[PDB]
């Protein structure tokens, strides 16, 4: 189609894709914001309005950054002076706005460098946290209530995740959490004392004379952990008079024998509380249910309703325990379990009855559970036509388990292989949005009898301008390598033929539970390399890969560094065998577990690659987190897996690197996957005296995600394989 | 049609280059190690003895890293468990062996980790420095007496120096002076009390679970100084008891009222100490002369008796003030001087009187004073055919100043222009050592007649394994700039062809008073470029380099990074006006002071340089060490220098980059120059968008020296240049 797609292109977002992002206010509302203004619709009849204006704080003098109103549309939140921390984490200084009145609150305001904020989900009460210590606002211009006074900084978390429990738990800085009544306050603390702490330099501003070091709690492998306790506080009964009086919740007995985590917190009524509680080692789980005891002002965890999951043949869930869905009453959920063959399934829990009913079955897997009607369960699964790599809306009969209707299926069977869904407050509504293989297609729809309300967003716009773009087209087949089916994608070069011969970057992340073969549509680097360059860009997910059933995904437990890098290779000697690929040009990329992976390969013998790069890679677990890498390797002791811990290192391998081109690129400042891993990389391709070559992003983070840092990376790996294939 | 000079030659170090270390012990002997024997010579008839046995010492449990023998006779230091500081700093372990007897001494030994360790210049009496505090050993077995016990690990300093004063002072961790007797013990206090602190990671070995956080106390550009205070002890009044008595020398009035430092300290007679102190601003310089009361016991330094140095021009010394010799009485010395016309050449002294009198003039310079007797000062200079890049040895008989001999000139002036030399006591004897252009040659003298007396080491061994090897030739010329000769070398490749168009590889120093230009004979890397790579490897002594008089040196006086770098481009531009280099290949590459011009250069929009590397450059001023950088600089405040620390840094100039290939290599453990230097480099270049090569060394420092980064380095550095032009 003439114009090719490039890597300015990529790089300067040429091609926007356009998004629906809407936020639920009820059962029949959403609200979006529309460049600038703040839009209400009604999901009904899709008639809206104008509810704050783009204009109506011109005169307030901070850029801001994020609203969130009030449920009840009272206040609206106002986040400025945003300084981020890690993946979630932040810092903001806020302002509260009266919607009734033309007007900022001046009273008692949230104090600057705010580690967290949040609205109750009824009414105008605020929860936030300020120097690891919780507050709590019944009315926006009173004084706050003090409810933790033992936080300090790096040693104690009130409220608020450290480091581990925000990356590899929760996913989240957050640490509280409100009872759906607003009665209630829930809240973690978190003791990271004995916690060592990693140490590198931050070299700031040019002006900075001396570097700054900075000093992070974080266990690494083995160390020791941070320890949780959980507390529930009554906002209702605050006296200002008087401190307030948290309620520990203390963990299950069988939980207590040594190091555990506080995994999941799910609120189940106005007054029943779900807490899962997981071992260090991470294959027995323990859910309580803990309910109000109004009399005698406790919580009451009764052993009769304890429940436990624990894996035989690895972990427990995917990455940690699911969630479970309450029904309504709080008598039972519904929740995500490994059935008795491996696959997971949505499961039927009664609280003070053994066992479960399990009401899906199959070769495939759901991948999470949406909403809960009385009637129906909402859920996205990866049925449809037997594609791993797919996602679809199921719907399922409660009074008769099998009567399921696939509510997404059938809308667009071209365009459309993979949704998610938003459904609306008690289920009436869903916003349905399609990822590919096409273009994102934003949709809305109702429950009562699904029907097709309104088109949201198509991405015309776009949709019309990629004509002119000679596009790569995408393949999703699989491979046989036992007897077992394993999921490849090729982001193929325009005007493909198949008669020619074509360079092969394999694209790797393979870590445990990863799919790098989806229907997703993405436009990305190996979009550049496949129009421009007509670079073949493949990816393979082989053992350890997610989604597939527990004999795939747990084929790698306690045995990182085997199977999933064994199979890259493999995958490759494959792709080579196939006519249209040149085997004197593959090469392989990856960034976090990815970069470990290419590594690994790189480091391998298997005379297959001519050439890879390797992005903030994973060198040596003992130097990798403990949550993240104890969860699939045990403990690097003698007694359990350390055996393996130094059987499975990047440095062991260097001699091998004699035999093929090496680039590798970190973060000065990667406070996850730490300087050090490349550091001990190098140093081991210097003992033994290879060539490779090498860059470093002062500054840079895990993600090298600052424009600038972010141009510059994919730059560089750009003039790296286009050198390494001979691209003129 | 033989074979040729290869990086593996120069790695491995194929051919080498055999020496003749010897030390004085009288007039008449020396002590030299042959076939792991130490042997004492006689000089005046050439027979030897054998003091220590290759055999004793097989069995001593530890491979000793250095010995060191009483000046009288009788003991013997050996010195095991050797773990290298910084350039000169070292911590070590020690016994003592008694030569009378068959016996290591049991009793009362060296403590471990010592810091220092001396003779006294007579006798058998120990001094040493352990956890920062002085200890004396009057016999070695007996129990040693403490001088100082306010060391304190990285603040307090006793006897040894801290990080600037070894880096720029005084060459050295020992500070320590004894008298010539073996009597008094003088030692400088060093308080880094406020000191920064510079702080980066050290990863040690993959077994290092956590980066270990290393903090040198490190004075920067315009930060807090270590302070000293100066003291003198008497050794033959020690108690087992009551503590010694340090009598403390006060600087004087003029260094006392802002910064200062010590910077020079010898002993003139047995009673009387001379002092050089200079000011931060190091722009003017007192000596002081304090001699010892009998019945004070304190010592005493007559005002009237001060010696000043100034400059308008610069600063005073090539480095620092230079050093006094003396008279044997101690009423005079001579000391190199800069004249009226700029000129470094020899002043006599009278200590009561004030000014000097020149005993050398000339278009010329003294490089140093030798050796001083009751009838012949020796030094040596660049005097010989006017060629400032050599050296030669000459004699003044003191009765009558214009009677002056060379005493090398003429040994074999084709083979023989660059002698250092070693007088026995008294100037009795001397030891020649020619360093080029030929193969090293080690004569040996006599003073009476000046006669040759015996060939030492001849190289011979060399010169019969050169004669199979196609040897690059060089050139030492010069070139005119406003009037003015500047010296350059070329390392040319062997069967020179000068109607071929060689490349061209600059190789650049070019720090204040440095001379790449010379008559040595090195085997290095440049030799490898030219043998086997055919790439003219040249040198240039621009303006700031030394030796050819203060107005070239001072001409960069508070402002560097500029004619240093202008005539380095104006070189490279008139060695493309000559028909053998093709000046679309021209490189260039330096390390420290060599990194920041290289880069400077690269980076001056000249497009007359292809590519360059820098090897752990300096960046910005701001990040160097006080001593060296405010020498030439001044202070970085806005009343000093401010404006040309900020016009001088390398990152002013990112965007030219963008024309020229850069590669930029650094260790991550460089004390001296700290990573945070090409850290900000790199920043820079992201932050525009200039494509570049880079390479850390994970835990390696300035030098890069360990066997397996040297090797590496070298080889990068080969690869990058090769493929800059075209070179397979
Ligand atoms: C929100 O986007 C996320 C969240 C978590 C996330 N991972 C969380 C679990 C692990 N920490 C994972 C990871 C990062 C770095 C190295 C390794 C081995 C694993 C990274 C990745 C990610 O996008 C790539
Ligand atoms: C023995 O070899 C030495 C000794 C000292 C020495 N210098 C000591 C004085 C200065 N610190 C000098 C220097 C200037 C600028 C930058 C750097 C890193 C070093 C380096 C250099 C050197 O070889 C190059
Ligand atoms: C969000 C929005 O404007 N929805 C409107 C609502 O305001 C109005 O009450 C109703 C009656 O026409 O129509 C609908
Ligand atoms: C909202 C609030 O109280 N915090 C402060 C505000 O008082 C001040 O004007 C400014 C300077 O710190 O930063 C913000
Ligand atoms: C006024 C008030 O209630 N403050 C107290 C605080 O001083 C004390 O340290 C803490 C002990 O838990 O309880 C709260
Ligand atoms: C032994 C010594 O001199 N220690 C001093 C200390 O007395 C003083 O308070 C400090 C100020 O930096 O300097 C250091
Ligand atoms: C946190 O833990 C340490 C020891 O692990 C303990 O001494 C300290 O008091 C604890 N603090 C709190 C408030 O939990
Ligand atoms: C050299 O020989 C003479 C005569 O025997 C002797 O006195 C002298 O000690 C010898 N020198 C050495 C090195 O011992
Ligand atoms: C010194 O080191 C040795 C080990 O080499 C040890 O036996 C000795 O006790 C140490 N301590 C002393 C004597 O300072
Ligand atoms: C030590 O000296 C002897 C004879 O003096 C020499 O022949 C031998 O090779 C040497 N051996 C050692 C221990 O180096």
């Amino acid at each position: 189609s003439r114009k090719t797609y490039t890597l300015t292109d990529y790089l300067k977002n040429t091609y926007r894709l356009k998004l629906y992002s809407l936020r639920w206010i009820s059962d029949h509302e959403y609200l979006y914001k529309q460049e600038n203004n703040i839009l209400v619709f009604n999901a009904e009849y899709g008639n809206s309005s104008v509810f704050l204006e783009n204009s109506t704080f011109d005169e307030f003098g901070h850029s801001i950054n994020d609203y969130s109103i009030s449920p009840d549309g009272q206040f609206i939140l106002l986040e400025y002076n945003y300084v981020k921390q890690w993946r979630h984490s932040y810092t903001a200084s806020y302002d509260i706005y009266d919607l009734n009145k033309r007007q900022l609150i001046t009273e008692e305001r949230i104090p600057n460098n705010t580690q967290w904020v949040t609205w109750s989900p009824v009414g105008h009460k605020l929860a936030y946290v300020w120097n690891n210590d919780i507050y709590v606002k019944i009315e926006p211009n009173l004084p706050s209530y003090r409810i933790t006074w033992t936080g300090k900084e790096d040693i104690i978390y009130n409220g608020i995740t450290d480091w581990v429990y925000e990356e590899e738990v929760f996913s989240a800085y957050s640490a509280l959490w409100w009872s759906p009544n607003g009665t209630f306050l829930a809240y973690a603390q978190f003791n990271d004392t004995e916690v060592p702490l990693i140490e590198y330099s931050f070299y700031s501003d040019e002006s900075l004379q001396y570097p700054k070091t900075v000093r992070v709690p974080y266990p690494k492998a083995g160390a020791v952990n941070p320890t949780v306790k959980f507390f529930v506080v009554n906002t209702d009964s605050l006296s200002s008079v008087t401190n307030a009086t948290s309620i520990q919740i203390t963990a299950p007995a069988s939980m207590l024998i040594g190091d555990h985590y506080l995994c999941d917190v799910t609120w189940a009524t106005q007054e029943r509380i779900s807490l899962q509680w997981l071992r260090r080692i991470q294959n027995y789980s323990v859910m309580d249910i803990c309910d109000y005891d109004e009399s005698s002002g406790r919580w009451n965890c009764l052993v009769a309703r304890q429940h436990i999951e624990m894996s035989t043949t690895g972990w427990v869930g995917r990455f940690r325990p699911s969630e479970p869905h309450f029904t309504l009453d709080g008598n039972s959920f519904y929740k995500i379990i490994s059935n008795e063959e491996g696959y997971r399934h949505i499961c039927y829990f009664q609280i003070d009855k053994k066992d479960c009913t399990f009401i899906t079955k199959g070769t495939w897997e759901v991948i999470g559970i949406e909403a809960l009607t009385s009637d129906y369960l909402y859920y996205i699964s990866n049925e449809y036509k037997g594609m791993p790599g797919g996602r679809n809306l199921y719907k399922i009969q409660l009074s008769d388990y099998t009567k399921v209707t696939c509510l997404s299926c059938e809308l667009n069977p071209e365009r459309c292989q993979y949704y998610s869904v938003s459904f609306s407050k008690e289920a009436k509504y869903y916003q349905l949005r399609c990822s590919g293989p096409g273009l994102p297609l934003y949709t809305l729809h109702s429950s009562v009898n699904d029907k097709g309300l309104r088109v949201l967003e198509d991405n015309s716009a776009l949709d019309k301008m990629l004509q002119n773009v000679q596009m790569p087209s995408k393949k999703l087949d699989f491979i046989i390598l036992n007897e077992t089916k394993f999921w490849y994608q090729m982001i193929l070069p325009p005007h493909f033929d198949k008669s020619k011969k074509y360079p092969l970057l394999l694209d790797v992340y393979a870590g445990p539970c990863s799919q790098k073969a989806d229907t997703v549509f993405r436009l990305n680097w190996a979009t550049y390399l496949a129009s421009t360059e007509n670079i073949i860009v493949a990816s393979f997910d082989g053992r350890g890969s997610g989604y597939q059933g527990d004999k795939i995904m747990h084929a790698i437990n306690r045995r990182l560094g085997t199977f999933e890098v064994e199979d890259q290779i493999e995958a490759a000697r494959q792709f080579s065998k196939m006519g249209f690929v040149d085997n004197k040009r593959i090469a392989i990329w990856g960034w976090s577990y990815g970069g470990y992976v290419t590594s690994m390969v790189l480091g391998s013998g298997s005379g297959v690659f001519k050439c890879g790069i390797a992005v903030a890679p994973v060198s040596r677990w003992e130097y990798y987190d403990s949550v993240y890498t104890e969860r699939y390797m045990g403990l690097p002791t003698p007694e359990d897996n350390l055996d393996h811990y130094r059987n499975s290192t990047v440095m062991s391998r260097a001699e091998n690197f004699k035999q093929v081109e090496y680039l590798l690129i970190h973060g000065t400042a990667d406070d996850n996957v730490h300087f050090q891993q490349s550091a001990q990389i190098s140093k081991a391709l210097v003992d033994v005296g290879v060539d490779f070559q090498a860059m470093w992003y002062t500054d840079e983070d895990h993600g090298i995600a600052s424009s600038t840092a972010h141009q510059h990376i994919y730059t560089h790996m750009s003039h790296f394989i286009k050198q390494c294939f001979s691209l003129p």
